[PDB]
């Protein structure tokens, strides 16, 4: 991004189940922080930070 990272739109509601997963809202725009695995994105919503799931994302790109 003009500076830092790219961002992705959250398609769906999440509710994190886990100490490292992150809540977010459908239409939230995230940082991504980490996309090397498959399945599971490390995203900064607003303050916090954790991962989803990555088909819950869409990269803005």
């Amino acid at each position: 991004m003009g500076t830092g990272k790219e961002l992705v739109l959250a398609l769906y509601d999440y509710q994190e189940k886990s100490p490292r997963e992150v809540t977010m809202k459908k239409g939230d725009i995230l940082t991504l922080l980490n996309s090397t695995n498959k399945d599971w994105w490390k995203v900064e919503v607003n303050d916090r930070q954790g991962f989803v799931p990555a088909a819950y994302v869409k990269k803005l790109d």
